[PDB]
């Protein structure tokens, strides 16, 4: 894995970084990237290799000022995944919602500075997750990742995540899959490598900050 | 095109389908299959060629007796798309929710004769659409398209939807694709023809229904 200031710094870059949660909670990786520019390019790219379910974390400091209400009272999620209602961008640019460009758009508008609630129309196609206000240490989860990543590196606190799938191999003329399934461990390194992308470990994020706040 | 008829008769079968709405609506078209036997290898495919934002289209009726409320009570996107809040199977199989195996599972038991409330957990992965009750003549949409065809092939009343995406050109070593954007008009056709799937219009299936019904 790569050292959390190397993933920082590549961050703080605009770059995605590939970040594992631990084996006994999801045992998968995500791609985070900082929200403020993504591009179309780059957001194409994640969903080609992701899951295709963008996410947008971002704190309760945001979640009030854009007036973005948890998607439902009563949580059923195991983790308590936050989602709060989905959205598009409230932009002449935005046709359907759905594509790159349009999701890419989505996530730099809910980290612009001067975002506001009406920036945004409800429902739409990118998903924006509530961290919780302790961070990493108090829950390990991708969300909460990314959040601490954009405070690491100085960027507006909203990023931008998905899992990295297995999507297995095309099986020539028929639409299937074959052997499909999420990336794990080794796999996700050989990923990072793969696209010149920095690497790590949620675990290694709790150290990194402990050694400034202690153990929760 | 192919004939409604063909494309009926190919959703019979646990085939997609590709449907493009009308130019001047989205321009899009949706890979589209019967809910019931979606597989898990073919979860796979979608997930591969399409946005990944994995959607259920079902009637009002099923919306109702499973217990799926409408994600926002102020619905503010452009056509009224009817999201449910998202679901996850409660099933022992399933483990995070997002994986190919998961999605195809939750959509099978969202079609399931039996399903019941319970069998559902709030919010979670995949995202039911609740068509119209008047069907592809009253809303020219791939949520009506989907019900409509499970009810031509005497299916059970959810299918499962995703917009096929242009997902541009890798980029050599680089987290990036080039030139992406949404498939369109011949573009969806060649798609169909190179995967061995049935394509058509809406316009063309709302004159299949009319057949039967008159215009509405
Ligand atoms: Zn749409
Ligand atoms: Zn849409
Ligand atoms: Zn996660
Ligand atoms: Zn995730
Ligand atoms: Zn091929
Ligand atoms: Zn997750
Ligand atoms: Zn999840
Ligand atoms: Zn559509
Ligand atoms: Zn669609
Ligand atoms: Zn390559």
């Amino acid at each position: 894995f790569d050292a959390i200031p190397d993933v920082i710094q590549a961050f703080k870059n605009g770059e995605f970084v590939v970040v594992l949660d631990d084996p006994s909670r999801e045992n998968e990786a995500d791609l985070i990237i900082a929200a403020e520019s993504v591009t179309t390019e780059q957001m194409a790219f994640m969903v080609r290799h992701s899951s295709g379910l963008i996410c947008a974390p971002l704190t309760p400091e945001r979640t009030t000022a854009l007036d973005l209400p948890q998607m439902v009272t009563h949580n059923a999620d195991p983790r308590g995944t936050a989602y709060t209602v989905s959205v598009d961008a409230e932009h002449p640019s935005t046709t359907t919602g759905i594509s790159a460009h349009d999701r890419a758009l989505a996530c730099r508008m809910l980290a612009a500075p001067d975002a506001q609630p009406s920036h945004f129309r409800r429902p739409g196609h990118v998903f924006p997750l509530r961290a919780v206000a302790g961070g990493v240490r108090a829950r390990r989860g991708h969300t909460e990742a990314g959040v601490e990543l954009c405070r690491l590196a100085g960027k507006r606190p909203v990023a931008v995540i998905s899992e990295i799938v297995d999507d297995g191999q095309e099986v020539e003329g028929r639409a299937v899959r074959a052997a499909p399934g999420m990336l794990r461990g080794d796999e996700c390194v050989a990923f990072a490598r793969r696209w010149g992308l920095k690497v790590c470990t949620i675990e290694d994020m709790i150290a990194h900050v402990e050694k400034t706040e202690g153990k929760l």
